């Protein structure tokens, strides 16, 4: 298992398409301990014409789905290794979200840092925690408990 | 008590593809906030969530359920004021207690029911469920703070 | 029933085309209850019009033309995935078709068709779209199945 | 005041993206007929659902060009060239009749709108026409909309 | 061929919403030179955002789609219409030179791209031609590509 | 006159709003002379539907484009400096293309830096060149003249 997988990997292994796929690089991870990966925010996002008109703010929710997405990256390939064709069969979903925390508007230009860690995991079932930061700074905080299922 | 998107859209800043509230069924200032939000296949957000199954988002949902939260929390202090509503904004500060039971689909008519579980000043905590036919899809509690727009 | 996950393996229409969210009703070579559900967040209200939602009386009939179809897909050949791959639909004619009252978001779109005419490919349908129980608009109409 | 652009367009009719379906007017005479046209490109995002790998222009937003195309005729006939008194007026369809499509619509086609004025009175326009491709009839339709201040 | 329609393009090109910039081929020879055009709508997204209340058709996507000329026409000089030997090349553009634009492009318009094989040495192809909007020359450019395996 | 704008100091400047505002940030700027500028570029872009499938590449010509703006930034506040009001009055137009290379494709989790300095200069007409990189690598070349003129 490599430690950084670029946008064409994570499209092998996440099911997520545009536009709700909100994670774009994986630079370190640990199977079974953590990941960590972002997502640039750039004005070019359908989101801003909503969130907020003159006013871009990236949308708390979708942070904590970016959040939710690489820990379902690193609960997969913590089982499997990199298998695009196991990982075509399964797919994560949220079951809890708990003590979310929002710290630090996220705008146009950010470069979107996701940082989870495994605090517990049996089988399908994994518990994940950690936050999401721009250059160094804790801009939203959050824990969540995902099972890998069957797609169908 | 019953308000419809066009009330909507002169409370809420939020705007396509983000505003997740279609209608206001009730309404009890203080107290709590009955609407909801249709989901059909024709949005956008289906093209990758996910494809060749469509399912409304988890956060999705959550949003939608804030976004209740605010209109209630707004219009209690200052009823339908657009006027006003423009110089205020309602950001959310944290959420906690979520729980997704039920995956919604199009078809659905997302329900959101919150309740004031306390507020102080500006800052306001809300908690409540999304329903489907009577079914409780998903749970959450939130504290949102609301403030002057910049 | 037959949900969207059904409704995608008969219908050829997609985003943002693909106007019918469930089939409620069906009943081969006789009618058809259907709906879809209108909510602000489609794309389409961006532009009809700003600050004023109104679902397109046009799209309105698109729908029923739809759910036109996947009864006539259905009568033709029943629930056959493999076969409605092969096929796309063509309107042919529209006639008789008055608006009575606007559709908005919030509103649950039912269309009501019923088989007037069907002879090999072509079937003609007429029938209602309704809001709550009432009727927002009638229409009749003709379309042709083909081979891709 | 007989050839119009997008600008004068988009300054009388309340449509917007991606629901304004005429690009150009060729020729108007008031309360009478207008001759109008909207390119048709690949690039547009309704032939990501219709159909895929099979492009096609629908049918009901071929019966919305010309519904617009009237509307435009209906507006100028009315008040003239005037976008102060536009900025605030709607238009809802009425009815449809006698529609009949006769050539599918592709990308690369210059779809052209010919309404003739059937019947008017007060808000309410009555128009009927064709819509063609290089000179052929690719639909036929008849149709009454209304023209409605917002309230 | 010498025509070719949407079909036939997206057979060819890789190219889809909303980069696929080329609608129709009305003339083909083989290594000499193509003519071919994309109809000009306000129903294209890019219009929201160049300009509101000015649409003017960006004069980068006018290269680009006599890139893609180029390309179709590169292709099926090596391989004529073979929408399978398609799916294994790709052609990087390397450079883009002596572009000038003259004509604003809008809605209503129909772009018309003259291309004509200007070099080819091996993988290398450097073509050179104009847009053109009821006959006048709109906007001119060069450019060079080279093919490879996808 | 400042040195960095943010998206909201670029909304009340460039007359580009979506999908063809490409400009997040800007990270310098000299009056007449040059700036440094940037976009993030991420998966959750439009674009990328087209190009391509199943290989998220941005489009050269954007590159280009996104040059241009930033030009177009620098030209506007060195004749009035950051003035929203005259900014409205305005659109730019692109008069000339030379010069261009495109030495690495740019991808998700980019972030698209342009560096331009003004070659010349008079009235309205501005002409720029410079370069587009990444992790301080030049991505892409260009030479491009545009003009600012009134609305109309
Ligand atoms: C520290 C902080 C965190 C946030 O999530 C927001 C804000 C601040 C914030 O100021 C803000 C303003 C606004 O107009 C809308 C928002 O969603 C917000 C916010 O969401
Ligand atoms: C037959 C064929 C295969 C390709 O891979 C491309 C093209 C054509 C092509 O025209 C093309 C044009 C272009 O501007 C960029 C591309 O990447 C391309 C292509 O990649
Ligand atoms: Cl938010
Ligand atoms: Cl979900
Ligand atoms: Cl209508
Ligand atoms: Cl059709
Ligand atoms: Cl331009
Ligand atoms: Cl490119």
């Amino acid at each position: 298992l490599q430690s950084q997988f670029f946008i064409e990997h994570i499209l092998q292994i996440l099911p997520h398409r545009y536009p709700m796929l909100l994670v774009d690089r994986i630079t370190e991870l640990q199977a079974n301990q953590k990941i960590v990966a972002y997502k640039n925010i750039t004005f070019n996002e359908d989101v801003f014409n909503g969130h907020f008109p003159n006013k871009p703010i990236f949308p708390g929710v979708l942070i904590v789905e970016g959040m939710a997405q690489s820990g379902g990256f690193l609960a997969f390939t913590s089982l499997w290794g990199f298998d695009p064709e196991i990982a075509k069969t399964k797919i994560v979903y949220f079951m809890t979200i708990d003590k979310v925390k929002f710290r630090i508007p996220v705008t146009p230009g950010d470069r979107l840092e996701y940082h989870l860690e495994v605090l517990k995991h049996k089988g399908m079932i994994w518990q994940v925690g950690g936050t999401a930061q721009v250059d160094g700074k804790v801009v939203a905080e959050a824990e969540l408990k995902a099972m890998i299922a069957e797609r169908e």
